């Protein structure tokens, strides 16, 4: 059964409920991190690709997107939540797309570290002074698009914590660099690069 | 509010298992409908006035608002999506503000309305070709801020669906009749103008 | 349905062997209550209302065993989302011949949802096993939930006392006397066990 | 080699590797495939390395609870085929669950719509279920035998119109002694009820 496709017939019909229970047959057989990998992040970029590709327009895409966000926001809410002191997730002022910094959180909580998705969009200052206020351990920062970092100056990202990552597509090694952020290819690496 | 207060001060501390409980209680205390009106709502519009204020930072606003958002999602699961034409639930090209639009689908949806929420911030003919493709009955649009609107061609809405409905703090009477909506001036008149039976 | 009438609506669905129907007036439990409230609020009264039917003769073993099956698979749903961080781990179990095993599953649970690493073993270990697996993986605690008194009973004084370096005792079947005869620490409240461990 | 590493992460207490492994399994073979390749073979060693006095009682509990969850998970992934019941446990005694779930799963995969009980339920109780839910057929599985030596002659007949004994603690003529069908694997068990006998 191709729950992919399945899935994401179901997004651009409309079909909500049939939608809902796709993806609960996906999580049933990949596991939490599984069904991420296996199916949202494929249907989402299916999505993008598609509307791209000028096939589908904004609202299709939007409708399709706003679902999967819930369900990876459902997962999040579901993982442990430990006390002690934060990592702060969130992306690059200007990076509205949210969900690498979702997935971030959720590869955090999973392995016991207390994440706080901020949400997407946070400008510096107000992100390090938080930061030092809750004494986070870490900001991570997801860049799905490679203009928002390009507009920071340089060094603009290494006071915001003790320490600081970035990855996603629009982030790089000599990008992080750059700008005074530890580079991080794989999710899986996040907690690990802590403890 | 007292809880509303607790609430919020359990955001700013990053304590999202103290600000859960929280706003559980207020969810066995008033219900859905409740917690939204004297919970949910009233701390988005004082994260909001504190900001203005300068009291707090755009990072503590993003955090709070993130986790009620993420609360309302789960209400509007809750509030079940029954099948059926569905009316369209979004905001005007250039809103990004999304709970307005979220609240409009939610109290559709407990009138039995297969409201089906987009996300915010569609462009008007990618709206339109939703709307007919899917055989919506009705879009509903919420308007936070007036510029969107403000910068919309007179009668821009008229046509995306058979019905268009036009709500938020950012609409009034005479935005809605220059731009060919019908103005809901609350989302119980809403509710009201959309349910079937 | 009203939140309310959830747990009369989720016994009804299951008498009747609708087990989709359980499942979702289950999940309308976890989005109303949380993942805590669900399983306060809906888990535990059904259940001890499963007892209560039976105990009364209005079901039979049949239909009890349904339940609890069906309940034990929606708390090991939750548990499986829940974080697993790496580190020393708390072992949880049952006492030996304590065959109720929701207690243990939801001390795992809640000790999870606060970043402990429990593992789960299962009910009815006996104590020089789990001793030496303790011992071996350098758990830093074992946890007991003990829904009957018997069991507790069975055992001889001091029993519980070297299982690990912190050994917790809780259920229905527990008390401060018994936890203190048999060297462990009592706990009342599955809030309260995350908070003592460190 | 995947059998051999999923032993060694239980043992270890390293469930998230565990769970790796066993997902790894499952994009492999499949369903199917993975408890045939993973899951029993893992169990039977489970069980060779305790009478060895290799491994303790708790390694084994721990890799057989996490099995268990596994196998129950994929049942519910199974779903509900249309149709009335079979009820599917073990007999009054017999603790070992697994067989049981694994003869409702390989039912449920055939479209037949198995409800799985939970282990040792006496047979009054079982009988009185079986009624009230209309069920078409009751399984049994037995993994030892002396949980069956101790019923009476013709225990099992009527429970359902089909009632259908197997495990590794079955026989021919046990199930004979107590009115049940005996079934030597699962691939006959989906068959037999291919047509009546
Ligand atoms: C949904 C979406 C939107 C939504 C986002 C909604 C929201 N609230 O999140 C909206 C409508 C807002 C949107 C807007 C736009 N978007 Co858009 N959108 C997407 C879409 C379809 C899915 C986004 C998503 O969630 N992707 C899933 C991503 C996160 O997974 P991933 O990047 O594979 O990430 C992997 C790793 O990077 C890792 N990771 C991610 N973050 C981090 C961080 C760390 C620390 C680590 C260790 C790992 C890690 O996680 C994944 C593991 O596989 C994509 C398609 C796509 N291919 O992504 C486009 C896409 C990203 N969008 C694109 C564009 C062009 C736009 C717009 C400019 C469109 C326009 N207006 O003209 C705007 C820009 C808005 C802005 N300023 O940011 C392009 C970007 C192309 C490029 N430049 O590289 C894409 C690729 C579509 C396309 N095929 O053209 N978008
Ligand atoms: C969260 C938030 C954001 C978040 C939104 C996150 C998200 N994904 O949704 C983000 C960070 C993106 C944001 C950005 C900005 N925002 Co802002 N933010 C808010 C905040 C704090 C809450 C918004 C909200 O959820 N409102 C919904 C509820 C709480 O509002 P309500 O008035 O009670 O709505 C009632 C009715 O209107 C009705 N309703 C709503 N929609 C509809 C639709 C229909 C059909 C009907 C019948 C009824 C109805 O439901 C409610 C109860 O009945 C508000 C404060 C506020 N008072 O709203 C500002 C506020 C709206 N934002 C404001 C501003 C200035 C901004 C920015 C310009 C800041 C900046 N400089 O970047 C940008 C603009 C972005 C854009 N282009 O839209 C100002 C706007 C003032 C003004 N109009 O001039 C506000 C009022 C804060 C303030 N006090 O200054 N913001
Ligand atoms: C399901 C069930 C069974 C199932 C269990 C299946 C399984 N788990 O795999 C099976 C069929 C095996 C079973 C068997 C029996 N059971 Co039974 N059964 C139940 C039932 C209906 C629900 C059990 C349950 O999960 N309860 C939820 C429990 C665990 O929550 P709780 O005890 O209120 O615990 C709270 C706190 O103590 C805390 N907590 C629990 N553990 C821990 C640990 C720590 C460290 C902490 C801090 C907190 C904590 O969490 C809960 C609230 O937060 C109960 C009804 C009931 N009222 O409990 C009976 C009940 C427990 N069973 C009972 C009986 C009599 C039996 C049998 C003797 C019946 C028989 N003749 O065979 C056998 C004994 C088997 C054995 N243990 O050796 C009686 C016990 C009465 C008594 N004490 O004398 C009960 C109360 C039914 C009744 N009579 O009303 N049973
Ligand atoms: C885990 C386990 C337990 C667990 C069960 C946990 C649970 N399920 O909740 C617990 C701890 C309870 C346990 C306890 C005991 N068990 Co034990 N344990 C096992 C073990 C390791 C796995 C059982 C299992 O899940 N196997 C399922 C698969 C692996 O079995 P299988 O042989 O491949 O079955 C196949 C077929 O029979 C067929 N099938 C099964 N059922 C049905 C039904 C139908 C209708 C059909 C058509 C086909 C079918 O499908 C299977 C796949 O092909 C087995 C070892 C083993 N089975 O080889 C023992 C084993 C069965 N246990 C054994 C023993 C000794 C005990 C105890 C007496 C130990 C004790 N002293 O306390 C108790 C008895 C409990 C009781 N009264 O039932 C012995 C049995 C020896 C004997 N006398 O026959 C075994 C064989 C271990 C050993 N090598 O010594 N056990
Ligand atoms: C990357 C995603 O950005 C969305 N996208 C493209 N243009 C706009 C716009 N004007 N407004 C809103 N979203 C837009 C598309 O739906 C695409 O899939
Ligand atoms: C209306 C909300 O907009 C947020 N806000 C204000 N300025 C910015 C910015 N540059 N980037 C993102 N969010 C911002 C504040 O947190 C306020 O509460
Ligand atoms: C506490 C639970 O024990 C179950 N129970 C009662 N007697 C037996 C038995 N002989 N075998 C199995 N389960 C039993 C009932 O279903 C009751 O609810
Ligand atoms: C068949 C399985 O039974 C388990 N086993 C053996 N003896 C006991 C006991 N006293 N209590 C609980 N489980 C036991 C072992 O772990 C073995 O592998």
């Amino acid at each position: 059964e191709d729950l992919g496709t399945g899935l994401l017939e179901a997004l651009l019909r409309g079909d909500l409920a049939g939608a809902e229970a796709l993806f609960r047959r996906g999580l049933r057989f990949w596991g939490p991190e599984g069904v991420l990998e296996h199916l949202l992040l494929p249907v989402l970029r299916e999505v993008g690709e598609a509307w791209h590709r000028g096939e589908i327009g904004v609202a299709e895409e939007h409708l399709a997107s706003t679902f999967l966000r819930a369900r990876l926001q459902e997962l999040l809410d579901l993982a442990g939540f430990p006390p002690g002191p934060p990592v702060l997730v969130t992306t690059p002022p200007g990076e509205r797309h949210e969900i690498g910094a979702m997935l971030a959180a959720y590869h955090l909580r999973r392995k016991g570290v207390p994440a706080l998705y901020l949400g997407p969009d946070t400008p510096l200052p107000d992100l390090r002074a938080l930061a030092r206020r809750l004494g986070a351990g870490a900001v991570v920062l997801s860049a799905v698009l490679s203009e928002p970092l390009r507009a920071l100056p340089d060094g603009a990202l290494k006071d915001l914590a003790p320490r600081v990552f970035l990855g996603g597509q629009g982030a790089g090694p000599e990008e992080a660099r750059r700008l005074g952020a530890e580079y991080m290819e794989d999710l899986k690496g996040l907690a690990e690069a802590l403890w």
